[PDB]
């Protein structure tokens, strides 16, 4: 594996771990676990990205390239949960 691979757990709306440092400028993978009982949607809205994962499965997500900065996400499909964030550095 040459390309960072990263990790996010989805939950009923509870994304852990909420921060993520990743590198910018630089191809990289989530891979993206839903542990709860509904689907979820990874959303960014500053990214434009939107992934659905289906309760107890798991996806991984390819970012292509962040620019530096700062990428507030949400489970989309759950209002209200954690409010998470990608800092590309
Ligand atoms: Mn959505
Ligand atoms: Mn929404």
């Amino acid at each position: 594996a040459e390309e960072p691979t990263f990790r996010l757990e989805f939950k009923d709306g509870v994304i852990t771990p909420d921060r993520l440092e990743v590198p910018a400028n630089t191809r990289f993978r989530i891979e993206l676990v839903n542990t709860g009982s509904m689907p979820a949607e990874f959303e960014s809205l500053e990214l434009r990205k939107e992934k659905v994962i289906a309760a107890q499965s798991e996806t991984v997500m390819v970012i292509r390239t962040l620019d530096p900065g700062e990428y507030p996400f949400f489970d989309d499909f759950h209002p209200g949960g954690t409010p998470a964030i990608l800092i590309a550095k």
